[PDB]
């Protein structure tokens, strides 16, 4: 039945809400260029040329493209995202279904500034998924090229490439090279279609909710503790003498009570204000940044371990690299003003999570004696301690869905730091390429590889369907909870809609944490 | 086995990120004034990209060279050693948590 | 109020569109949505079939009723037909109320 004049698929885009699950399917139109003139090319950056050692790399760029749907706005609409976040404590992806269909391959001819496009009915494309995870996995890096958030936008498939070991701009013996034609792939003409299914491994629900309590307040406010603490080490008066006095901490003093738990770990970061005059006058972006050091390279911790953006009544402050940052529609690449970016906020987790800018706490720096006054130092970075509890970073409508947990001997709490679901066997990479069609060869034999090809591109439709499991909200709270709401007041444009010129925009980040729970 | 990649390089080298970072806090010029400017980190700046993962834990230790003249002249073996303290006793951390012997 | 049959679930809307076919993309990746398309239109045939139920006229009236009639007298054009240039026209509104009943 595969043929020129019959479609190989239909347009399936919508969501369906059944009980404890939701199924969101979405269809897009794509265009695939020929990359690198059908060539593999090594790419590298050394220190020569004024570049920093931190930015050096070595790798390869491939003629292949790839499909990536790693952002939530691919699957969910803004209305569907509102149903999710207002009504549910949590969600996780159950399973996946992917399709390529209605494939056109077209050739381009140019002479005398005249440009002709025509169907090439016998050309093919090649598609394979990496099921065995045998290639460098580039999806969890939050790149561009995902399916658009708006279904009527036609998008371009991004080029595939990878990096490996280097010393400066040079390769090392361990650095590896991958030919993607060394994989079995399916070849498709206009009548052919492609499909596969995928099932997510078991993963904890993302927690969509805020706590209605904080660790330090878990106590009964009406009752004293039966335990004691050291209240006073000196007699009061003009000349005091040392003593040990003890008290039971009740509601009057909550800070001094005994507790079973500790706030989550921290790696401290620098505080930036949105009011400019409050910030230091200097360029502290890179220099005062919080960084980690790996094999002689320093790299920014972006965003880092999940920590509250700010404490009470300070919304102007945010950690320098410590929060996700989205651009408004039409924002440039480089040196864009604060007005075009959209900053997220993690403040919902300030119940269990230390604030990103502030210290974790203070510890004793010395041994005390009558000749030595006590000294207490500040803890800027704190690893895991027994008794810690913490919240993961929130997920956003336009943020990343999943990441691949690296394959390593050990890890700690392998939740991705940008957000989403850590996966040992994530959804596979889907690689696509236009098969090269050479122009006429010389008519006398030459061993050289053929460098002359017909210019071609391909278009088609891609459909992706995810089944999500929902965790219903059991709360017995009396008073009404905070919800995500559209503003009632009038405006020139509708939020999450096209404008006069026809372009779709997302006006703000939408997090998932609205409903509340008790610790 | 050894890894053919490093944590900081897991990205696609050909594509920019859709996220942003704080690139510049001051105007350039003779007398600069504070500002907040943001950039998308692409292949040009890899160190500034957002990442999902962190390197393993560390407990720092002292660097010794096999070329003798480069080492300090003193006996730093025990004194400059990395140690842990258990019930009033100090004991060397030998070898300790796994960390790379040296960089490139 | 204009006329006809009020329907809670009327015949559905039938929506049709030409699927966009983009021109050649840049060969280096760009995030911007593709604004360059091949100019296309589509043609075809549409067929619609309605079954109508009729209510027959039971009247016991003796004298002949008014009917809708074509004029017998000669004319340059036939009513409800094409003209010399080939265009079709409807010369008058035709209502449906001719036969009579008692209150």
């Amino acid at each position: 039945a595969d043929g020129v004049g019959s479609s190989s698929g239909n347009w399936h885009c919508d969501s369906t809400w059944l009980g404890d699950r939701v199924i969101t399917t979405s269809t897009r139109t794509w265009a695939l260029p020929t990359y690198n003139n059908h060539l593999y090319k090594q790419i590298s950056n050394g220190t020569s040329g004024g570049s920093t050692n931190d930015n050096t790399y070595f790798g390869y760029s491939t003629p292949w493209g790839y499909f990536d749907f790693n952002r939530f706005h691919c699957h969910f609409s803004p209305r569907d995202w509102q149903r999710l976040i207002n009504n549910n404590w949590g969600f996780r992806p159950k399973r996946l279904n992917f399709k390529l269909f209605n494939i056109q391959v077209k050739e381009v001819t140019q002479n005398e500034g005249t440009k002709t496009i025509a169907n090439n009915l016998t050309s093919t494309i090649q598609v394979f998924t990496d099921s065995e995870y045998q290639l460098p996995y580039v999806l969890g890096s939050a790149h561009q090229g995902c399916l658009p958030p708006f279904p009527a936008d036609v998008f371009m498939i991004p080029q595939y490439g990878y990096l490996t070991l280097n010393n400066g701009a040079q390769a090392v013996g361990r650095s590896s090279f991958y030919c993607l034609e060394y994989f079995p792939s399916q070849m498709l003409r206009t009548g052919n279609n492609f499909e596969f299914s995928y099932q997510f491994e078991d993963v904890p629900f993302h927690s969509s909710y805020a706590h209605s309590q904080s660790l330090d307040r878990l106590m009964n406010p009406l009752i004293d503790q039966y335990l004691y603490y050291l209240s006073r080490t000196q007699t009061g008066g003009t000349a005091g003498t040392q003593q040990l006095l003890f008290s039971q901490a009740g509601p009057n003093n909550m800070s001094a009570q005994a507790k079973n738990w500790l706030p989550g770990p921290c790696y401290r970061q620098q505080r930036v204000s949105t009011t400019l005059s409050q910030n230091n006058n200097s360029n502290f972006a890179w220099t005062g940044a919080t960084k980690y050091h790996l094999n002689g390279r320093d790299s920014l911790v972006n965003p880092g371990v999940a920590m509250a953006t700010h404490k009470d009544d300070e919304e102007r402050f945010f950690p320098s690299s410590g929060v996700l940052m989205f651009g408004k529609q039409g924002a440039g690449k480089d040196n864009v003003d604060y007005s075009a970016v959209m900053l997220t906020s993690e403040e919902e987790i300030k119940t269990t999570n230390p604030v990103a800018t502030e210290q974790y706490g203070v510890v004793a720096d010395n041994l005390q004696q009558n000749s030595a006054q006590p000294i207490v130092g500040a803890v800027n970075s704190q690893g895991a301690l027994p008794g810690m509890v913490w919240q993961n970073r929130d997920v956003y409508l336009q943020g990343p869905i999943w990441a691949k947990i690296p394959h390593t001997d050990g890890n700690f709490h392998p939740s991705p730091l940008m957000g989403g679901f850590g996966l040992k066997h994530p959804p596979p990479q889907i690689l696509i390429k236009n098969t090269p069609v050479p122009a006429d060869p010389p008519t006398t034999f030459s061993q050289a590889k053929l460098a002359s090809f017909i210019t071609q591109y391909s278009t088609g439709q891609v459909s992706v369907e995810i089944e999500w499991e929902l965790q219903k909200e059991n709360s017995k709270r009396w008073n009404p909870e905070i919800q995500y709401t559209s503003n009632y007041y009038k405006s020139t444009n509708v939020d999450f809609a096209v404008n006069v010129d026809g372009t779709y925009s997302e006006p703000r980040p939408i997090g998932t944490r609205y409903l509340t729970r008790n610790l």
